[PDB]
């Protein structure tokens, strides 16, 4: 094939949920090689497969649901924060589609932020409570990609130089995406190459292979991440902004094979975000500069 395979489990480093800060420790000086020598992180996370594959189950329930219906908590009506992205359910259009980058989008999906989860603002936990089953599920694959993902930010932030700051990821801000592709066709491509915005995102193991990952060299892969507990570590853009370029994003894109009448491809990721009031910063020439934008107005500029 044009694109090779890539291998991850039984190969990235092992880090039990039970034991996340001592094993994300132990795997540091593997995962900043990767960083390093790829352009992307790995760790296998025993047991994390089974509880993002139930979510993602649940999930495709209350996309099929006829009452409650995930159209009524369409991100049009939830109440959305004065300051933040944008929560709630992304239904699919199919007369008027939404476009990702000029190209339309062929999913339905739902952005439970860290507002959510507590009920923030009021009534924006209620597609939570609507389908309890999906909420208690979205919440704990929230909860451990949280987790992962700030000790991921940890690594990198070793990497760089001493005076880098914390990423200090915000709870509220950061989006786990539950992905149900569909209206696909005759389509090959289900996401074009692109990067997320945010400091980092993290890849939960999807139903189906075809995300690919560009390595350093231009050479694109895919990894061996279907059915497995392997959870993939992303540098978006305001993370290559604090760093002075020196991580590029970890620029990725979707493909898929023909599959039956409406089978049903479901990926989760975790979009990890600072605070949209805080100020940016950015490490320049071997120590800390501090920038009168904020991470709001990084996200505005684009
Ligand atoms: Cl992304
Ligand atoms: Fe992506």
């Amino acid at each position: 094939m044009d694109v090779p395979l890539m291998e991850l489990s039984g190969r990235a480093p092992v880090v039990r949920l039970h034991d996340i800060e001592a094993d994300m420790a132990a795997a540091t000086d593997a995962i900043r090689s990767q960083l390093t020598g790829w352009g992307f992180m790995a760790a296998e996370v025993p047991g994390i497969g089974e509880r993002v594959e139930a979510m993602m189950n649940e999930f495709a329930a209350a996309c099929r649901a006829t009452g409650p219906s995930l159209s009524d908590y369409a991100y049009d009506v939830v109440p959305q924060l004065a300051v933040g992205g944008t929560h709630g359910f992304f239904p699919y259009n199919s007369e008027i589609p939404r476009l990702a980058n000029g190209v339309p989008d062929p999913k339905e999906f739902i952005h439970v932020s860290g507002a959510m989860i507590g009920d923030q603002p009021p009534g924006a936990g209620d597609v939570l409570r609507a389908f309890p089953a999906f909420g208690t599920r979205a919440a704990e694959v929230f909860d451990i990609a949280f987790r992962l993902i700030s000790l991921f930010g940890e690594v990198v932030r070793g990497m760089m130089p001493p005076g880098t700051p914390e990423l200090d990821l915000s709870h509220d801000a950061t989006n786990l995406r539950v992905i149900h592709y569909r209206d696909v066709g005759d389509r090959e491509v289900l996401a074009h190459e692109h990067s997320g915005i945010q400091m980092l995102g993290l890849q939960l193991p999807p139903s189906d292979q075809g995300l690919q990952y560009v390595l350093h060299d231009g050479t694109w892969v895919e990894p061996v991440i279907a059915g497995t507990d392997v959870v993939l570590c992303n540098i978006g853009r305001m993370l290559t902004s604090a760093s002075d370029g020196r991580f590029r994003p970890s620029t990725h894109r979707v493909h898929t094979k023909p599959m039956p009448a409406g089978y049903e491809r479901l990926s989760s990721v975790l979009f990890a975000y600072p605070q949209h009031k805080a100020r940016q910063w950015k490490m320049v020439d071997g120590e800390l500069m501090s920038l009168n934008a904020t991470w709001g107005d990084f996200i505005d500029s684009r």
